[PDB]
Parts: C-alpha cells; sequence; structure tokens
C-alpha cells in the first residue's frame, strides 16, 4: 500500500557521497546501493510516473531522528527539481508525513552519540527515479 518514491545517483555522485561518508569517519554508513533521496512518501498511492541533471551542488550536514529513536545524519539541500517532483506527486494526490518538504540524502541511519557539522560542495546528478509500495519498515 501507498507510495514510496526516491532518485538513484550517478557513479561520480555515489563516488563523492562516500568520500563524504569516509571523511567523516561516520558509524554504520549508508552503503552505495542504499543511497538515495526520497521524493514521496505516502501512505495512499497515485499513478506517479517516475523519471542528467544536477539537481543539487551543495547541502548541510543535519541529524534527524528515525522511527526507532536512532539518530541519522543527512545531507540536506535545496533542491528545485526535487521539490517539484514532491509537489507533483502532492497534486496526484499523495500525502506526506512532515509539514516540510526538505530533500536529502542520509549518510547513516544512525550515528551514536556523535555530532556533525558542515556545509559541502557535492554535485548531486540523478540516474534515475524509482517508485515502490510504501515500506514502514524499510532500512538499509
Ligand atoms: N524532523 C524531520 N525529520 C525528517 C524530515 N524528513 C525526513 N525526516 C526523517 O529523517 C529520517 C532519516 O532519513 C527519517 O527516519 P525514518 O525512520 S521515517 O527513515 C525511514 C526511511 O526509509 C527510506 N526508505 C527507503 N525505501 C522506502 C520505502 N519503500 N518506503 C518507506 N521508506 C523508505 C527512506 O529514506 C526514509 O527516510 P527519509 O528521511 O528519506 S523519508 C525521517 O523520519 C523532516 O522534514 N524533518
Amino acid at each position: 500500500s501507498g507510495l514510496y518514491v526516491a532518485a538513484k545517483f550517478s557513479e561520480s555522485t555515489l563516488d563523492a557521497l562516500e568520500e563524504l561518508q569516509r571523511s567523516l569517519k561516520l558509524p554504520n554508513p549508508v552503503p552505495r546501493d542504499k543511497l538515495h533521496t526520497t521524493i514521496v512518501y505516502s501512505r495512499v498511492n497515485v499513478p506517479y510516473k517516475v523519471a542528467s541533471f544536477e539537481i543539487a551542488d551543495k547541502g548541510k550536514l543535519t541529524v534527524f531522528e528515525t522511527q526507532s529513536g536512532n539518530r541519522a545524519l543527512v545531507l540536506e539541500m535545496d533542491s528545485d527539481y526535487l521539490s517539484a517532483r514532491h509537489s507533483y506527486a502532492k497534486a496526484l494526490g499523495a500525502s506526506y508525513d512532515y509539514p516540510d518538504y526538505r530533500p536529502h540524502i542520509t549518510l547513516s541511519y544512525n550515528i551514536g552519540v556523535l555530532n556533525f557539522s558542515g556545509e559541502y560542495k557535492v554535485p548531486v546528478v540523478l540516474d534515475r527515479e524509482y517508485s515502490e509500495e510504501l515500506d514502514l519498515e524499510w532500512s538499509d
């Protein structure tokens, strides 16, 4: 049920993200295959039509808590592309679980007690969007 949509990244973007994870000595890094950015997180399903663009060129580190109560480190971006794709889903009827869509790439879903801050230049190039059912229990 529901609908989840995310974007996957080009090889060069993935390399840069992994370099970022290594630079930060991040615990529980998201594995390469699981790096993504959510576009839709909807409890209702709509006929969202999935999509060489750089979609973002920088981001800031932000800590978000997860459902399980762990601390996740994300690279939070301003992305006109991702925000417009999120709004397309909304126009179709999709729901979202936060008051603001804040596009991000989760770098670790469990950073323990550590703290991080920074502003990075990362060329974020999308390879493809994918859609599937909403998996409330998804993990990396
Ligand atoms: N305060 C605040 N927190 C925010 C804000 N935006 C987000 N967060 C939180 O940040 C967490 C760390 O990412 C996060 O924790 P979750 O326990 S709900 O993570 C579960 C995660 O599974 C991912 N996933 C992969 N595939 C599927 C699938 N098929 N269905 C469902 N999920 C899927 C997905 O990536 C997703 O996280 P996401 O953040 O991309 S929506 C959020 O709750 C905000 O605006 N504000």
